[PDB]
């Protein structure tokens, strides 16, 4: 079911960096990945938690649609694209972490543990402030967690509305042309050690669904972009991507 | 509406000519390299798929983009369709078998009355049912196309806003860190003139751009010209890189 190939390790060490890519054959299904260990070692999800806090705020009406703008609150924080309005789907593309902490609030602690149980999702442990146990409170998640609860989204098969998850792959879309359609979600944890950074999602084939959840070390906000490049030098290696 | 004929340029570099609509749907303003041209009504093609998975899913003709629609084995002339399909694919390979199996179930009658409903182009069905689209009676201009795609954008079309949904993503095309482009292409070739069309949206973080464009198109060698003026236009007019 499953296979560890440490060629992999060569799209990684190439960078001078560290870490894991697991993907999952939807139609085979098998798994794959330079690391079984790491694969199944669980960090904290970073902003990749915003896919579960979108669904959870759509299926409650703290978010009405994709459309409904969250006008900046007049903070100027560190990262340039947080200052200024958005919406479900730019927040997303800018991982606006201020915009995602008020829908928590709304949310609440009971209703968010509530479905985080019902998603399956991780450790489902929210211990800490509620609008950022996902940065640095008790929520953990395995690469392999992530493929799990990704399939489910996919297929439409969490406890939400199936508009909640069609709105929410909608928002995660995130390249795609003639060849193959990703959707996926950023994530850079950098308030508890390690500091690392993730990727996860799946690319839409004509015929199959490649699923895909990589994390890295990330001392510096350099290496960033590596999360993508390394991803895709794993799927040209494998065939998914020319 | 604002005619810039300097767009004329961008069609005579390939020794074509045709027409791009824009629409700025946040200032409500027009743009087309030829005013005449983009109130020109055709034979919609394969842009008609759009209107035609509407149908089929508010219906139940299609239950949802996984649904297979398994190859007849009638080996056709592109290769693409000879084989199975789902919404999603058909759409992308312009699998117009695959359509024309839609539009016998859902029947001239039910067909007539949501052409209608959509205020599509003439709403005129004249001809094959299963094939209308292509050597019947129904026309549509770039401008009526662009009416159309924004009710489609805003779920404002009498169907259910699942089947808009969907037809949304079937139409993706392609996306990156600048823009998203959902639309559908077209060939009208059984019915002088031969034209190619290119029909959808550019997303952007804070607007969308509808475009709709047709060119003469006397061989299919030319068929990416579609895609390539468009873009042109769009660099030209600063909404892509
Ligand atoms: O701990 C936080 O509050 C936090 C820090 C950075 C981010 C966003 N990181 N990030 C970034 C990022 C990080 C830093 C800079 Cl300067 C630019 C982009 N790109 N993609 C992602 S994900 C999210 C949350
Ligand atoms: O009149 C028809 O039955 C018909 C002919 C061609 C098409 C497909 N046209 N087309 C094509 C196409 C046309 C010819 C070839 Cl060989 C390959 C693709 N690319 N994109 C589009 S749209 C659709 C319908
Ligand atoms: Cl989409």
């Amino acid at each position: 079911e499953w296979q560890e190939n440490k060629s992999w390790n060569a799209h990684f060490t190439e960078h001078k960096s560290q870490g894991v890519v697991v993907l999952w054959n939807e139609n085979k299904q098998q798994g794959f990945t330079n690391n079984l260990k790491r694969a199944n070692q669980a960090f904290l999800p970073a902003s990749t938690f915003k896919i579960p806090n979108s669904l959870i705020a759509l299926d409650l009406g703290v978010v009405k649609d994709e459309h409904q703008v969250f006008k900046w609150d007049g903070q100027t924080r560190d990262i340039a694209t947080w200052n200024r309005d958005h919406n479900l789907i730019t927040a997303m593309k800018y991982s606006v972490v201020p915009v995602y902490q008020e829908f928590a609030r709304q949310i609440g602690e009971a209703r968010m543990s509530k479905m985080l149980h019902a998603f399956d999702y991780g450790n489902e442990d929210i211990s800490g402030n509620v609008d950022s146990f996902w940065l640095d409170g008790g929520i953990r998640i395995s690469a392999t967690e992530q493929i799990s609860f990704l399939r489910k989204l996919y297929h439409n098969k969490l406890h939400v509305s199936e508009r909640s998850q069609r709105i929410v792959k909608q928002a995660m879309l995130t390249e795609a042309n003639g060849d193959y359609i990703i959707r996926a979600k950023t994530g850079y944890s950098t308030r508890i050690e390690p500091k690392i950074g993730w990727w996860v999602g799946w690319v839409e084939l004509d015929d199959n669904v490649w699923f895909f959840a990589m994390n890295m070390d990330m001392p510096t906000s350099d290496g960033l972009g590596l999360r993508q490049a390394i991803t895709k030098e794993v799927l040209k290696q494998e065939k998914i991507i020319p």
